[PDB]
C-alpha cells in the first residue's frame, strides 16, 4: 500500500500555438481544457490504474466529490482526503507553447490545510503504508509528513519538485534525510545541491536511491555506492503536453517496485507511463492499453524486458 | 443609444504577491483567484448602463451566458442581440497581475470567433440606428465587418482595437481607422498603430474626428484634427489593486458623458473617475456608483464647478 501525499488540484491547461518569445504578456491560446490534477492526485491515479494499492492523502474542497468518484473507480482510497470547510480545491493554470515551455500560476486554496492532516490516522485506518510519497504540497505539510514518517518508522520518497525553488536550504535538507527515494529532475538536482550546500556525496549518504529524470535523455537511478542505471526514454510519437510527466514516471516506477521488479525494469515501466502522459493533454487523461504497452516497451527495451514488465501487470 | 461590439468573456483574475522578475518554465504562486464578468464589450456596456446610458451589447457568447445576461439587464443593458453559440463556450480571459500592476495573461476566444456572423443591420432594424457603435477588441473579421457595415449604413463608430492592435496587420488597422468618429488607444498602442500602418500623426488625424490617447497615470489626451489638445489628469487613486478593464471603464464614462451632452473635458473627467473606480477593484464590473463619492472625488481632482456640471447630467 502506497500513501501519496501532495497537491490535489484542478488543472486549467491551455495551448499557445507559438513560442514564448515576448510587462504585459498576452497569449492568444487555441485550446482550454480542465482536468484532474495535483501531483498526489496524478500519482495516485496512475498507481491505481496500474493495479496498485494506493491511498491519496491531501487537502481539497467540498467540490472534490466528482474527483473522488473518478479516483475511486480506479482503486484509489480517498477516505483520508481532508475536505476544507471553506476553501476550494487548489487550481493550477498553465499555458504550454509549441516547444513544451510553460507559463503557469498555482492557487493553493484548500492545499494550505494539508498541514492539518495526520498520518497517524491513516496508519490506524489502513495499516502502515509500504511507502509514503512526500510530494509537492503545503510546505509545512511536507515537513510534518516527513517528520511523522521518521517518527512512525515509515519509508518515504522525497518528491519536492515544484516546491524546491520556494523552500530554503534548511527546509530542503529537512526533507531529504532518511528518504528511501529522492526524486528530482536534473535542474532540480543542481538546485537542491546549490541550495542545501550539500555535495552529491553528502546527499547520497543520507538516501537509499537517487532518481533524476533528464527529460528526453531518460532517467538516472543512482545508488549510494555509485552504481548507476541509465534508462532511455520510450520515444514519443505524439508529444502534446508535458504536465504530469514526472508524476507519471514516479507512479509507474514505484508501481513496478511494489510489484517486485528491479530498478531498471521499474524505470522502464515508468518511462512508458511518462510518455503516455506526455502524449495526452491532461495528467490523468491517458489510457492503459496492455498490448500497446507491451509493444512500446519491447521496441524501446527488448522483448525480454517488455515481457517481464507486463507479467506483473 | 450606444451599440457596444467586442469581446464577452469570463475573467479569471489572479494576484501574484511579487514582481515578474523570473525552455521557459515560469510558475507563479498566487494568493488570490476570482472569476468575474468581462470582455471589453461587456465591461463598457455594463459601465454605460450603470451610469444611466442607453446601451445595447452586440457580441458572441455561449449558452452559459444566462447569468451574465441577467446581471447586465439588471443594469439597463439591452442584451437581445448577443449571439449565443450552439457549440462554443463564452470566451475566457486568464490573467495574473503582479504588485507593479504588470500582467501576464492568456485569452481563449471560444464563442467570440462567431461574432463575425453578427449583422448590425438586424440591430438597427430592431432598435433603430445607434448614435454610436464601439468597434472594440473582438474576432478580427468581426471587427472589420462591423466597421464596414457602419460605413455602409452611415453609423458613427469608435475604433477601439486595443488588445488586437498587436495581432492585426498594417492594412487591417488602416481599414479599421478611416472615418472613425473616435479613435481610442493608449500611448504605446498609438506608437504601435503609427509604426504598423505607416501613417504619420497627421495622416491619422485627417481621417478621424477625435483621437483619445490614454496615458496611464499621466491621464488622457483628447486631440482634434486641428491640433487642439485637452489633457485631463487622472483622478488620483487611493487603493490601486487591479488594472484590468480600466481603459474600458474610461471609454464608457467618456462616451456616456458625451451622449449626455457634456463637452470633451468634462466627459474625460467623468471617464477618469470611472477608470480609477475600476482600478481600485479587482474585477472589471465589480465597482459601485456612489453619487456622493463621485462628486467628492471629481471636485477634489478638477474643481467644484466641473464636479457639479458632471453630476448634474447623471
Ligand atoms: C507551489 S506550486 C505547486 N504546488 C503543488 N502542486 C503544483 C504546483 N504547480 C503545479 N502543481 C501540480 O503539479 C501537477 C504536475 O506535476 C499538476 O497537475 C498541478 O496541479
Ligand atoms: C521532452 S521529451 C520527453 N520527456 C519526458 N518523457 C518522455 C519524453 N519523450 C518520451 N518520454
Ligand atoms: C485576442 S486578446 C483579447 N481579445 C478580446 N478581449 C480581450 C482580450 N484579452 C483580454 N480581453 C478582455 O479585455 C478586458 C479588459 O479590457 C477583459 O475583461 C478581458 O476579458
Ligand atoms: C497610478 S495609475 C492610475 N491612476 C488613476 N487613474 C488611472 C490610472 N491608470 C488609468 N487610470
Ligand atoms: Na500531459
Ligand atoms: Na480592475
Amino acid at each position: 500500500t502506497i500513501a501519496v501525499t501532495g497537491s490535489i488540484a484542478t488543472d486549467h491547461l491551455m495551448r499557445f500555438p507559438g513560442r514564448f518569445s515576448e510587462v504585459s504578456l498576452s497569449f492568444l491560446v487555441d485550446d482550454l481544457v480542465m482536468h484532474r490534477g495535483g501531483v498526489a492526485g496524478n500519482m495516485a491515479f496512475a498507481i491505481g490504474v496500474l493495479g496498485g494499492e494506493v491511498a491519496l492523502v491531501g487537502a481539497a474542497g467540498a467540490d472534490f466529490a466528482d474527483y473522488r468518484d473518478w479516483l475511486k473507480a480506479r482503486g484509489v482510497n480517498c477516505d483520508h482526503v481532508l475536505i476544507s470547510e471553506t476553501a476550494h480545491t487548489a487550481r493550477f493554470t498553465c499555458t504550454t507553447d509549441v516547444d513544451m515551455a510553460q507559463i503557469a500560476s498555482f492557487y493553493p486554496g484548500a492545499m494550505s490545510e494539508a498541514r492539518n492532516i495526520k498520518l497517524a490516522d491513516v496508519v490506524s485506518a489502513i495499516g502502515k503504508p509500504e511507502l509514503v510519497i512526500i510530494g509537492a504540497n503545503d510546505p509545512e505539510a511536507m515537513f510534518l509528513h516527513t517528520e511523522e514518517c521518521r517518527k512512525l518508522g515509515l519509508a518515504f520518497a522525497a518528491d519536492p519538485s515544484q516546491q524546491l525553488a520556494r523552500l530554503s536550504g534548511e527546509e530542503i535538507r529537512r526533507l531529504v534525510n532518511g528518504a528511501a527515494y529522492l526524486f528530482t529532475n536534473d535542474y532540480e538536482w543542481d538546485l537542491l545541491l546549490s541550495k542545501t550546500g550539500w555535495s552529491e556525496a553528502d546527499v547520497m549518504a543520507q538516501i537509499d536511491l537517487r532518481v533524476t529524470t533528464l527529460g528526453p535523455k531518460g532517467v538516472d537511478l543512482v545508488e549510494p555506492d555509485g552504481t548507476t542505471i541509465h534508462v532511455g526514454v520510450v520515444p514519443e510519437t505524439s508529444q502534446t503536453d508535458p504536465t504530469g510527466v514526472g508524476d507519471a514516471f514516479r507512479a509507474g516506477f514505484l508501481t513496478g517496485r511494489s510489484a517486485g521488479l528491479g530498478l531498471e525494469r521499474s524505470a522502464q515501466l515508468g518511462s512508458l507511463v511518462a510518455v503516455l502522459v506526455l502524449e495526452s493533454t491532461g495528467t490523468q487523461e491517458w489510457q492503459w492499453d496492455y498490448e500497446a504497452a507491451a509493444s512500446r516497451l519491447a521496441g524501446a527495451y527488448g522483448e525480454h524486458a517488455a515481457a517481464e514488465i507486463v507479467a506483473v501487470l
